[PDB]
RNA sequence: GGUGGCAAUGGCUAACCUUUUAUCUGGGCAGCCGAAGCGAAAGCAACAUGUGCGCAGCCUUUUGGCGAGGCACGACGUAUACAAGUGCGUGGAGUCACCGGGGUACGACCCGAAGCCGGGUGAUCUAGGCGUGGGCAGGUUGAAGCGUGGCGAAAGCUACGUGGAGGACCGUAAACGGUAUUGAUCUGCAAAUCAUUCGUGUGACCUGCGUCUCGUAGUGAAAUGCUAAUCUAACCCGGCAUCCGCUGGUUCCUUCCGAAACAUGUCGCAGCAUGACCUGACUUGAGAUCGUCGGUGGAGUAGAGCACUGAUUGGCGAUUCCGGGGAUCCCUCGCUCGCUUGUCAAACUCCAAACCCCCCGUCAUCCUAGAAAGUCGGAGUCCGGACUGCUGGGGUAAGCUUGUAGUCCGUAAGGGAGACAACCCAGCCCGUGGUUAAGGUCCCCAAGUGUCGACUAAGUGUUAAUACUAAAGGGCGU
RNA sequence: UGGGGCCCCGAAAAUUGACGGGGCUCAAGUCGACCACCGAUACCACGGAGUACCGCAAGGUAAUCUCGUAGGAAGGCGUUGUGUUCGGGUCGAAGCAGGGCUGUGAAGUCCUGUGGACCGUUCACAAACGAAAAUCCUGGUAAUAGUAGCAGCAAAGCAGGGUGAGACUCCCUGCCGCCGAAGGGGCCAGGUUUCCUCGGCAAUGUUCGUCAGCCGAGGGUUAGUCGGUCCUAAGACGUACCGUAAUUCGAGUACGCCGAAAGGGAAACAGGUUAAUAUUCCUGUACCAUUUAGCGUUUAGUCUGACGUCUCAGGGCAAGCCGAGCGGCGUCGUCGCGCCGUCUAAGCAGCGAACCCCGUGGAGAGCCGUAAUGGCGAGAAGCGGGCGAAUCUGUAAUGGCACAAGUCGGCUUCACCCCGGGACCCGUGAAAAGGACAGCUAAAUGUCCGUACCGAGAACUGACACAGGUGCCCCUAGCUGAAAAGGCUAAGGCGUGUCGGAGUAAUUCAGUUAAGGGAAUUCGGCAAAUUAGCUCCGUAACUUCGGGAUAAGGAGUGCCUGCUGUGUAGACAGCAGGUCGCAGUGACCAGGGGGCUCUAACUGUCUAAUACCAACAUAGGAGAUUGCAAACCCGUAAGGGCUAGUACAAUCUCUGAAUCCUGCUCAGUGCAGGUACCUGAAACCCCGGUUCAACGGGAAGAAGGGCCUGUAAACAGCGGGGGUAGACCCUCUUAAGGUAGCGUAGUACCUUGUCGCUUAAUUGGCGACUUGCAUGAAUGGAUCAAUGAGAGCCCUACUGUCCCUAACUGGAGUCCGGUGAAGCUUACAUUCUAGUGCACAGUCUAGAGACCUCUAGGGGGAAGUGAAGACCCCGUGGAGCUUUACUGCAGCCUGUCGUUGGGUUGUGGUUCUGGAUGUACAGUGUAGGUAGGAGGCAUCGAAGCGGGUGCGCCAGCAUUCG
RNA sequence: UCCUUGGUGGGGGCCAAAAAUGACAGAAAAGUUACCCCGGGGAUAAUUGAGUCGUUGCCGGCAAGAGUACAUAUCGACCCGGCAGCUUGCUACCUCGAUGUCGGUUCUUUCCAUCCUGGCCGUGCAGCAGCGGCCAAGGGUGAGGUUGUUCGCCUAUUAAAGGAGAUCGUGAGCUGGGUUUAGACCGUCGUGAGACAGGUCGGUUACUAUCUACUAGAGGUGCCCGAGGUCUGCGGGUAAGCUGCUUUUAGUACGAGAGGAACCAAGCAGCGGCGCCACUGGUGUACCGGUUGUCUGACAAGGCAUCGCCGGGCAGCUACGC
């Protein structure tokens, strides 16, 4: 058994690829709201999230319940949050996409509705709603693709905040080094050909290189699916 | 195999019972082997002796007779199914022990690895993740920002001060690391230390304690590094007395005999099997051939030769033929074929030995105190080496390599060569006396300063074989 | 002239050597012959042993018997026990040491001594039955050897006096030393009695020892306040649930519970006391918590606990320093200096800086602030108030002090306390207990565990009284100085980094110095030397504009006298004059510098114990997958990691900063998509077979494959020969044929390629050329400032690297006292030469040498010692790793069955009503299925007709609306 | 023939024929290891040693001829015969329970096939100087640049700057540049792991001497009236010297000139050897002085910092001196 893999160890779950997860503030989630519902809050604070490195709003809200939210660009304190169907579709506000207009920028969209909130939660991305139907609402990803959510499915009106985190170069292991410490993502990350055989489909040799193909099937099984996994195409545009 | 019991109307019992404490006595016929074979099977199913030779033994007129066992036939059962031949079997000897040998399987004469696998142990070291603490002498540089001021029509450009950034600089024998001396040390202070010299020293920093991640797993800024002095799969115990054709060992005496280092097959080539060769026993019963001489046969090697096959040298004579040289092919001529000359042959032969081989006779030797033959028990051995020949083959040669005959060493003393595995005498029970062998006789050193006839002037030489000994060539040296 | 013998020339090798040596000349050589002798275990003779065969035995025969490895065969000896026979022994068994005799021998027996209770023997039978060997095992014990070590990193002792049997070594005094930002002080883990006292010295202590962490005996640890205990952290554990064949196994969830002697945290101090404990005992003066009783009660949910890194202001203060008085000690050749002390806890009470807040105020052709950033009509300055620190003041003030003084001032202040500001983050820096906000008075209670001592150059760990590590973990006085560097000194700890003496060789470890030369040394400047602090002047190529940079290169520097400036001060900066030395950063400390290349951008990481590199990482660049019930991955499952995450995300790869760029090839392999057609298992269905099945075919046809398309920042590739001043048409092209660049390279075989600079000379370095054996673009190309314990070359400086060594210093060595190992070893051994021999001999052969013992010395030889060669081969020995090797197994893709139901239609017959609808030729009539080969109905029904209801040749059977 | 019996379908068997194992007396079968491990082997290679000598180095015989003529002053074809073992092969006898690699360095020694130095002979030798050969191994044979080199090239001296053997002498002497471990890069090869007889950067050199040998120093015993002194010399050893330059002979002999010697004589030098310390240089931790920092209260006198550092230095030792 030439040894398992870097994913194989992550999948194991030690320590070495776990989170830090005492290190985070919250599981963002929207607040939990019965069908045909509403309930207001109001922003008290704008704090940091480690577990994202962008900004989260702490919201008390009327059922005495403090939470925790997805920050959208703009929102401040003393804001009034509104999430429900009928609420206002404003910034900062949970409301279903349904309600949405077409070409208005959304930001945590629940895959479900009731659903927490799934797409569309780093910094500074934002979903685009494009087409209304009966049964389907259509947005438009950060990724790209489009996807059809059920009209109730929850979103707050906005972008997230945060945009423009990575226009900044790391310039720097260190400063990429401070942002791993906070995640469970191992840094830094030795190259496969300069592995052992045993480490590695693509170590060993007496040069560098992956004597195979760097492009793998997506029916390679573990410990063998690396490289580019089950890729359409290959190099840059041309 | 040796020794016994019983014996075709066979032998022996197993468990078990009888124990009155393992014995023992008496039972115990289940079963096993023998008693009928042949055939895949269905199936079918044989000599209580028909003949001959003949050992022992007995008889005998000493040459014969009878002749168990033995040998050779004949006959029969069955398969080959058609036949014909043949195979196997058939005229009652087995069975159970004791004491042995040996094969096979088991740890299998004893010890000797790396490994493979199971279940467990380990993160007091080290690697990485996390929690909570601690630390970084003293200096240097001087980012943005800010203040005031200069040069400008503005655009803008610019000085100083302030400021205190940076995986910034120097630097500590703080801490961490570990460059070079290839220094000390190298049975050390030390199973990695010491001195000097070095790298980092506000950060991907160093570090305490806690906590987590581990064996086909973990950890690794990746060297197969690290995971408790252990890492290309840790450690403990277990599988395990693993296995090996490979290495080492294997313990008292005498006596008799005494190899093979070879062939065929083998994933065979450091092994094994079968055979040759050694050893033991038995059966059988009259010849055998290591040697000679003569004869009947085989020769195709040596040598020789050119008659075949091919090579090979000139001279001489012809092919009015096939062809090289500058229109009557106007005339010049190489091969080709013969008669003489000169040479050859592993794979040429018109010839043709000496050795040798088969057979017959002969002498010789061995043999009834057991020839030849047969059956069975136990092996070792299949790394060889040498000398003398074979111009052995190959090779420039080789103390090379690979054959062959004889003989040796191996496994061979003693005597002699200076010593000498295998060269000479000699194969050797113990003791004594004698005479020789090889070799030697000036001394070392037993026996010749021996004899005759010559040679050598070079200390040549004083060297059987010899892996241990110099040639071609030359000399009015003698 | 030819043929012969012997000799000569031809004829050169390595330690001194070989006719065996001496030597030998009408021979002691050679040749031809001869004579006598010596000389084996051979041969002969005698005697003896065994063997083979024969013989009833007695004995007979052997010229034709007597070597022997592997090996076969026969007979014996011995050990221990059993059955059995017969014995011996305290008048002395076994065993042991030595000896006599017998036997070929294995062995037996006897004698002497020693020993003190058991031992044999016949015939048989057994076995844990015989040792010289196994780098055999266990024990014991040599040589080595009175040898190495008791030196190197901290060179430490001497005098006098004691004690004692005994004194370098134990005690005291003095002198001389060591550490003095650690070798002192405090304490964690760990140790576990080592602590203290007395008594000892066999062992331990690297020597001694009267000493001791050693040995023996006794003693020693006192808590409401110090810790643990309490809280929670990362993270464990328990129960339950569920999984698992099952569990002591397994993730998650729920509930609990543990997890910190360095996080959070209720409260105590000073002095004294012991031999050893002391915030613990005692004195004095305090404080906290709970329970109870009385006196009163919510403000309730907030705050606190509660937080990062860097930087800075203000205030305080332990320590430190200065002046005066007082009290001691030292010094006293002269002087009047130097040192020590001059004290004082918690608690209690009082004041309160900054920040913040409140009330006034009204500030701009601008004012107010700060070290700095700043602030302001959204209300500055100014003026009042509230809240609120460290610390300070008093009290505790009588305790300790030589009942000696004990009284004052000033300066500074880290490394500690308080307080406030600023900057940074793709990094955001814990939680919970507890506490505060309403408590006051009294009484009672405060259990349990730890507590000695070391905390390391001797108390831990590394086998040690170990130069390592743990821990330099946290602390540290004066001068110099930037300083906690280094040096010199306190306090404190030591002379135990536990052998001494002696002073004399070589050699050696580590240092000092060195004429003249100056890298000639060497693979190479390795090593050593040079420089060195601070101030000022001055500083190049190149550059990513940041830097290079302390570039380079120059000047100054001490002491004394008198001053100037800045500043609240501490101090800092500067000036003038005088002056000494070889030298003023005088010691200590403390860069040598520069030029041209290769390479990696850089800081960083690494082979613990031979590789600190160009390797790894890195930021940057690019590609890939995935919309989250995802991609990727773990698990047998239950369920998990990534993930308290969500595309500017995670994961998977490649390349490796910047700068200029990254060309052509999709034939092969891979990946992805498409699947027209081909292939493609099982099940279902159909056919045949089978009284049933097995079975043989057919149809249908998933995934996969063929096949087509895309894709190179996927793996990869980018080629041969000849006509033309070696370009250009063709080729060979079985995908294409090297673009930009770079080029003899870290790649270039030829090769020390050619030329130029560098040198006297350069297989070198650099530059250019380049026919590139075999360069080339994210298998990244070229290039590059800065950086580098990286790799080469050159210049300068420097030098013992060298010419060529010398002297000197300390430690070893040498010699003496004490202590005291280990490693090689079959034996013998004073060798040397040659030969021989398994061809590399101290031992063999022939010579030559050699009297023995001891000491010192460097290492010629002992093919010296260490290690069953790691190179090579062999083994039907392994291991890891690879893959289009063989064979499998996970994972994954897909068909079928089960889970698995209800409706709607579209596809096959299942099952059958109204008609028997059936008809070449002509029909009066439709075969009314083959037919009793002929024989029934009918106005109570049989037709020629409408689109002709079944149908059909607008005919005619069926009585039908007529 | 198929398990109680009969039958059917389907099986099993007997004899023969076909289908293949070519590694052909018959496994269904790819690599890699320098990360390697274990068992063995001198049964078998790298290295030293032995043998051999094709090859290598050095010669010889006959002399074909060339040499204005003339084989033999000089050169030496064809063929033929050797020596050495210093090149490379061949071989597998020794060694795999290890005989430590290359090169250099240091020190000692040997060979002669002689580079110089000494003596000779020939010449196509006037002299100078060559060319060829003979004897001769006493002495000498050096310094540098590149390269790990050996080898070779080059430089300037030099009388000349010979070659080879000693386990390719010499790692219990040194060094570690090269090769010959583990890391990494480039090129090439391979699908790959990995490889290369390319290149490149980096990469641990153990031991207290038992015996023997040698270098020196002692104690004995032998010899011997007892002792002492002075000698002798069997023997051992030596390189105790070797070699240049200049002057002179002499601008002479010789030679047409140009050029240009030798015997004898002198001095100096290089290297070597032995000794010495008046001189000179070094050292000189005796000693004297100056001075920095600090401590002992100051002065004075002292301690410490490498002898603190700096300057000077007698004796002694020493060479760079004699
Ligand atoms: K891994
Ligand atoms: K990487
Ligand atoms: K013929
Ligand atoms: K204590
Ligand atoms: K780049
Ligand atoms: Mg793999
Ligand atoms: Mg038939
Ligand atoms: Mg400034
Ligand atoms: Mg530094
Ligand atoms: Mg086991
Ligand atoms: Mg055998
Ligand atoms: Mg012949
Ligand atoms: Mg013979
Ligand atoms: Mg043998
Ligand atoms: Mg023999
Ligand atoms: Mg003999
Ligand atoms: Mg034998
Ligand atoms: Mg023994
Ligand atoms: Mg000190
Ligand atoms: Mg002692
Ligand atoms: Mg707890
Ligand atoms: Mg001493
Ligand atoms: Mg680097
Ligand atoms: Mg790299
Ligand atoms: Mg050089
Ligand atoms: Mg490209
Ligand atoms: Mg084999
Ligand atoms: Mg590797
Ligand atoms: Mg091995
Ligand atoms: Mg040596």
């Amino acid at each position: 058994m030439g040894k398992r893999l870097i994913s194989q160890n992550r999948g194991r779950g030690t320590p070495t690829y776990r989170a830090p997860s005492h290190k985070y503030k919250a599981d963002l989630r929207h607040p939990r709201v019965d069908e045909n519902s509403s309930l207001r809050g109001e922003v008290v604070g704008i704090e940091h999230d480690p577990a994202r490195s962008a900004p989260i709003a702490k919201v008390a809200f009327e059922n005495g319940e403090e939470l925790f939210l997805l920050a959208s660009e703009g929102i401040a304190v003393g804001n009034i949050i509104e999430c429900g169907d009928d609420a206002e579709v404003k910034p900062g506000n949970i409301v279903p996409i349904g309600n949405v207009p077409e070409g208005f920028f959304i930001c945590n969209v629940e895959s479900k509705p009731n659903d927490g909130g799934k797409f569309v939660r780093s910094s500074g991305v934002y979903a685009t709603v494009v087409t209304h139907e009966a049964t389907r609402t259509a947005v438009s990803m950060p990724s790209g693709n489009i996807k059809w959510l059920n009209p109730k499915c929850r979103a707050v009106v906005g972008i997230v905040a945060g945009s423009g985190r990575v226009d900044r170069p790391w310039l720097k292991a260190g400063k990429k080094y401070h942002k791993m410490k906070t995640r469970a993502a191992k840094y830094p990350r030795v190259s496969a050909v300069a592995m052992n055989p045993r480490d590695h489909p693509f170590g060993g040799g007496a040069w560098k290189h992956p004597g195979k193909p760097t492009t793998v099937s997506r029916n390679a099984p573990p410990g063998r699916k690396v490289g580019l996994i089950a890729a359409r195409r290959t190099g840059m545009k041309r």
